[PDB]
């Protein structure tokens, strides 16, 4: 368990460059063993408003320095993650409860996303428009939005707090970091890192708060008016309610939200691919992401070729255990209420009709450890992020798009299909944000996530992301 | 004032391709001469509802056409508007109550808006990544959001319903359309333009409406689920609440609303040419603008030497009278409640030490006329849509932007001065979303018009503003 | 009065097996000298929907166990 | 601000100091009429012609330290 450097680890919440103990603390558990991980600093509100302050104030400076300095500092920090990875993944793994690996996966993913931003820091480009009037010239300068509200998911402790302000800050705004209190460490030890670096005090900031706070730190920074942006990343419910935070005050905004994921595989497809991404998007962190592969749609020629082929794979190589230990595939699930949001599906599924292929109740290690399980036969009327695949059998392209698209729902979704043509076709008609084409990972620094529809706002990375923290100034200069 | 083509008149919203009355109408009066201009079909919600399907359905399909093909159309439609010129612009001074001239100065930068996005129709350009993995390609395609809700004020009945639809069609979308029931008839000339030029049915929709439904047919369409997009330019007070009503739906927004439009006039500034711009900034369609040059802040030295000169060039040219009167600088204002914005005002500074410079009271013609008025002496602490532009003395640049920039409003700002360096610097530390460099006029339709911090979302126009209307589609092309 | 041994001697509630500390706690004083004894994990509601699990599971196992 | 606003020529200092926090420039500010009556280092000057009137407004009473 432990051993990691006292520094890549706290407990105090970071502000304005300095740490800050909280009034009163909330306990942070390795959703594995159980055992307890020191007292995190719980900020109220009274914080926030003095966040958001420190922050602001921080940023009233920070708006100055050369985009070459910050594009330095983001590296310098890039780096302090890179000289960290696997002290930096333990933090994941004790508190996230993903495999050991899963944590270095995600820490490089973090890392990369600092790296990336630093380089776009130092082109964010102006125009020079040419309009009819000899007399004046058009200029258009971009410039930061200010302070950045920044909440972030419990399944990426790292990443999602990365992705975010790594572009924040490029564009040069300051953040203030309400990390899921299921893992904050990764937050605050960026927060260390970050100092290291050398960034300005102010410029990052990290205020651990347990659910007693969370709705009211919400707004707190949500609604305090130096907050001129807000990003965030989790369930529809609690986004559609800061809109409604910002709404009152026209603020910047920009979230992705959950949504299932179709996994759509046709007959085309090669089934040993086709079940090779099955596994790595159904199952990884097991199964507990927003880009988590939902509900598989399989075109009946294929179909039993798949599940056989697909099951079979499962018993191969998902071994559940723990985190850290050798050998493991699957984890735990974060918490308790979760095992059952599987338990609830898995039975209302068998009890409705779905064959059960592989495993189905909770695992034999009990608290949040479940066996991974297939089902088919799953009629729709059954549609929960858990280590659980069902499939569903179809007939024509149309319908497997028809059902995938079944609207409200625009994050991420993933086909094979060997038809050159079938691919461009299904891959547009499919209203999401993010399509993988016979490939089951789509992470990446430099393209665009975010969804469609109701599955968010905006997106994060590549050179479309640091945009979410500019505003555009037309200039007309005339006088000419 | 009659005499036009009764064609590019309507008083039947335009629905899905077709006209069609609404239950009962609401009466549009030139804010002039008071002379009743037909009843108009008010909308109700009923008809939204089967407005936002018409609108959808259209979509469908419209999401289909090369976009070569919308190109042409909107050329078509663009051309349409140009050889109606003389004819569309009556129908807005007779609803807007603006001087003739500035109804044309509306029409063409009406026309010129959906000529523009006519080209950018075919512009819209996917990406091609590169990444580390061998095996896989990425892509970026940008696709259209679906149906549109298009709101529209009163000021710029024609001007201010193109920018926002040419777009909104030109990324291939569908708008259902509410317009200011002041001036809901050039919403509706457009749409008899449109359909001549050949436009999809319910690809462009208007739907008039008087106060008594404004509230309903308000989230109306800004929450049936068929609208996954909300364009809207007004009042701070309605945008707020649009948001609450879009949040609930998390859909895609773009508000620019009000705004005071702080204009400078530094000592190196030319006077001639500041009192140039300041003229054609606040008693353009007669000071009733949202980028109306608000609060005029000029530099002791050149303070009196400014209004002297400003008051001067009042009196040798705003002709106060009827807008299709020959020879006639200043218009109506709207309605009474307006004549009273002025007027009170007016009086809270001539009370509180403000002295006039001249006219103070209503014109002499009464109605919705007012004099144009000078005051100075204005302290700050009295800080309105009319013809009156206060004068306050000021000594420091730092002062000068300090009171500027006196924050939550960021519309248009506008400031005279000869030295080279101090453009640059007052020019971006100007926290705002349009600056006029020595001119006071600063349309433009190839360049992007919105606000920052509170004064709206999104911008209109330029080759930046057809992305109101995509969104991003990263694929990842895998197994290779 | 001090002097026991640290083990003897404990703060953190223990559930399943292992300590665990209380989000707050609450303090304990000797009702003769008023001295302060430590503060003790004050444990709340969501503990014990915690503990009566952990205390199930351990008895679908216990429940082998030789009497013997 | 509500006496520079209501008529108050400042005469040192502000805003805010420039370490911001719980930080200000001191002030000072005249013509400050007493239609704007704060623990803070802020004195503002008010100009009186008799003895009689300095006491008068002084002993503006409630107050009594």
């Amino acid at each position: 368990l432990a051993g990691l450097s006292a520094a890549l680890l706290r407990t105090d919440s970071f502000v304005g460059g300095r740490w800050l103990p909280a009034a009163a603390t909330f306990p942070v558990q390795d959703p594995a063993s159980g055992a307890a991980l020191g007292m995190v600093a719980d900020c109220g509100v009274r914080e926030a408003r003095a966040a958001v302050r420190a922050a602001y104030e921080a940023f009233c400076r920070w708006r100055e320095v050369s985009a070459k300095e910050r594009s330095s500092l983001l590296r310098k920090w890039y780096n302090l993650m890179i000289q960290n990875k696997d002290d930096l993944a333990r933090i994941i793994t004790a508190e996230s409860g993903k495999p050991l690996k899963e944590a270095h996966g995600e820490i490089l993913y973090s890392a990369f996303f600092l790296e990336w931003f630093s380089e776009e820091a130092r082109r964010v480009y102006g125009d020079i428009i040419h309009t009819p009037a000899k007399d004046r010239r058009a200029l258009v300068l971009k410039q930061p939005i200010g302070v950045a509200a920044v909440i972030t998911p419990w399944n990426f402790p790292s990443a999602m707090i990365t992705r975010k302000v790594g572009a924040a800050l490029a564009a040069g705004c300051t953040v203030v970091v309400k990390p899921a209190e299921d893992t904050p460490f990764s937050a605050l030890a960026l927060a260390e890192l970050a100092s290291q670096a050398g960034i300005p005090s102010g410029v990052y900031n990290v205020i651990p708060c347990s659910r007693k706070n969370a709705k009211e730190v919400g707004e707190a920074i949500c609604t305090d008016p130096l907050v001129s942006k807000i990003s965030f990343t989790g369930s529809t419910t609690t986004g559609k309610i800061l809109l409604h935070h910002a709404a009152n005050s026209v603020k910047r905004v920009s979230m992705e939200l959950g949504g299932l994921a179709p996994f759509i595989v046709f007959d085309s497809a090669n089934v040993d691919q086709a079940v090779a991404g099955a596994m790595a998007s159904k199952f990884r962190n097991t199964g507990q992401t927003c880009v988590c592969s939902n509900q598989f749609l399989v075109q009946r020629g294929i179909h039993d070729a798949f599940v056989k082929a697909f099951a079979e794979a499962m018993k191969k190589n998902l071994r559940v255990g723990n985190g850290f230990e050798e050998g493991t595939t699957q984890g735990p699930l974060i918490n308790e209420k979760a095992v059952e949001k599987v338990e609830k599906q898995v039975n209302d599924a068998v009890s409705k009709g779905a064959t059960v292929v592989t495993g189905g109740k909770r695992h034999q290690l009990g608290k949040n450890f479940f066996e991974p399980t297939l089902l088919c036969n799953v009629t729709q009327d059954m549609l929960t992020f858990g280590p659980l695949a069902p499939v569903i059998k179809f007939d024509t392209e149309e319908e497997a798009i028809a059902i995938a698209n079944a609207a409200d729902v625009g994050l991420a979704g993933y086909f094979y299909s060997q038809d050159p043509a079938q691919i461009w076709r299904v891959a547009e008609q499919l209203e999401v944000g993010m399509v993988g084409v016979n490939e089951g990972l789509i992470s990446s620094v430099e393209c665009p996530f975010g969804g469609v529809k109701q599955s968010g706002l905006g997106r994060e990375g590549s050179k479309y992301g640091i945009d979410e923290y500019l505003e555009l100034k037309y200039v007309c200069y005339g006088g000419l």
